[PDB]
């Protein structure tokens, strides 16, 4: 369902999501300009998600249900836990008393990414490269 190389097709409300997370102006602008890909692979029980763009190249590798340390593209040091829950890949990040959730869902031929922090949602839609 999730494995593949995915290209961004649309993005909505991303700047306001970033402001909620606490991202600063200069970083918001560079992140907003980018058109990342998302490359999802598996090796045994270890899942890797990579993203390449003009803003940041990032990579995380993790086991479902196992908390891990992540350094986000905007340089937050977070505690992350990623699970499958109702068929959705659910990524919770916790840092400095705050939490945000990134939901990666498969909907027909798309990978829909909903980034939620409290009342603020950004939706990014990807399709296979």
């Amino acid at each position: 369902a999730f494995v593949g190389t995915w290209k961004l097709v649309s993005s909505e409300n991303f700047d306001d999501y970033m402001k909620e997370v606490g991202v600063g102006f200069a970083t918001r602008k560079v992140a907003g300009m980018a058109k990342p890909n998302m490359i999802i692979s598996v090796n045994g029980d270890v899942i890797t998600i990579k993203s390449e763009s003009t803003f940041k190249n990032t990579e995380i590798s993790f086991i479902l249900g196992q908390e891990f340390d992540e350094v986000t593209a905007d340089d937050r040091k977070v505690k992350s836990t990623i699970t499958l829950d109702g068929g959705v890949l659910v990524h919770v990040q916790k840092w400095d008393g705050k939490s945000t959730t990134i939901k990666r869902k498969r909907e027909d031929d798309k990978l829909v990414v909903e980034c939620v922090m409290k009342g603020v949602t950004s939706t990014r839609v990807y399709e296979r490269a």
